[PDB]
């Protein structure tokens, strides 16, 4: 099967009549909205709108166009912002692009590695790079295998990605002290990497899958089609085979006992994608574990203010940030 997904539209909107390619389609409408903001010179709003157009993943000429326009308008915006730099890693399995700020040969700054989940492109987070650098980090924002411009296959070796980002900035940052802000599925990758990657000194995630996601068949049967189809695209499998494909990706009690760094996790109480057994499992087995649960649906979209502040507070603590910066965030939190 090669064509477009024809995503269920109720469900794209939860995150325009249809998911086709006509004048009332999802992609066309988001592109037109994007084009209007771009013409008014509001490049960050255009970035968001082209981003939405390509959501959940590029499966058509129109989504491929939208992704390119997103990257381009963002590139144009960041060109006004001293400090934001593009990194391109040409790798065995394909090319990976990243945006970074706070890099330096004279000061060795701790690394903040940032990634989202399986629908989040790096342009969603890149606009905050200057503010993350302002907290003293070398901040590097990328995206998962198969997402956006990241050309790799999401497979059993994908956890290596963090180390490969650190390799690329080892001359320009204190890469012995890295903190992964790895949201959703990328949080599973961080936790899988951590026991064999001593450069990772802490993890901050939200909604990361752990074990039950990969092994609980009744739960899998009720997961939204958009999540399943995306996973199948990123892994380069199909919907019928994808869960079988990821069955042995579960983190075991020993995997989790092997994570010897602080781990912070924002759980969504009524999460549809991640089973409640997965954060329960982390609470049982991760030694240094910090967590909060919002009584909300997947992504806790009604508590973004709180989540952005809590996660921030957590990474500043883990990296020993300036106490003045910690106390201002603590007050806001």
């Amino acid at each position: 099967f090669q064509g477009p997904m024809s995503n269920d539209v109720a469900e794209l909107k939860q995150y325009i009549d249809d998911d086709g390619d006509g004048p009332r389609s999802w992609t066309t409408q988001w592109i037109r909205a994007g084009e209007e903001r771009e013409q008014a010179g509001d490049l960050l709003a255009a970035t968001t709108f082209y981003n939405m157009a390509r959501f959940p993943f590029v499966d058509s000429p129109g989504r491929a166009e939208a992704l390119r326009r997103c990257v381009a308008v963002f590139d144009r915006w960041r060109r006004t912002v001293p400090g934001i730099e593009r990194l391109e890693l040409r790798l065995p399995g394909g090319v990976v692009r990243a945006w970074a700020a706070g890099l330096s040969t004279t000061e060795r700054r701790p690394v903040l590695l940032m990634t989202g989940g399986i629908v989040s492109i790096k342009e969603q987070w890149a606009p905050i790079l200057p503010e993350l650098a302002r907290y003293g980090f070398a901040a590097v924002v990328t995206e998962m295998p198969g997402v956006g411009e990241n050309e790799l296959r999401y497979d059993l070796d994908s956890a290596a990605l963090f180390g490969v980002l650190l390799d690329a900035v080892a001359e320009r940052a204190d890469t012995s002290r890295a903190y992964a802000m790895a949201l959703s599925f990328s949080g599973h990758l961080a936790l899988r990497a951590a026991p064999s990657e001593p450069r990772l000194r802490g993890i901050v995630t939200a909604g990361a899958p752990v074990a039950a996601f990969f092994t609980d068949k009744e739960w899998q049967a009720a997961v939204p089609r958009v999540t399943v189809d995306t996973l199948a695209r990123l892994t380069q499998t199909t919907p019928a085979t994808v869960f079988d494909h990821v069955r042995n990706w579960a983190l075991t009690p020993q995997d989790l006992a092997g994570v010897r760094i602080p781990v912070a996790y924002v759980a969504s109480g009524r999460d549809e994608i991640i089973p409640p057994a997965d954060p329960a499992m982390l609470r049982t087995h991760v030694r240094d574990f910090r967590t909060i649960t919002h009584d909300d649906v997947h992504g806790s979209p009604a508590h973004f203010p709180h989540t952005r502040l809590w996660t921030l507070a957590q990474v500043l603590e883990m990296s020993g940030a300036d106490p003045r910066h910690r106390a201002a965030v603590d007050g806001a939190l």
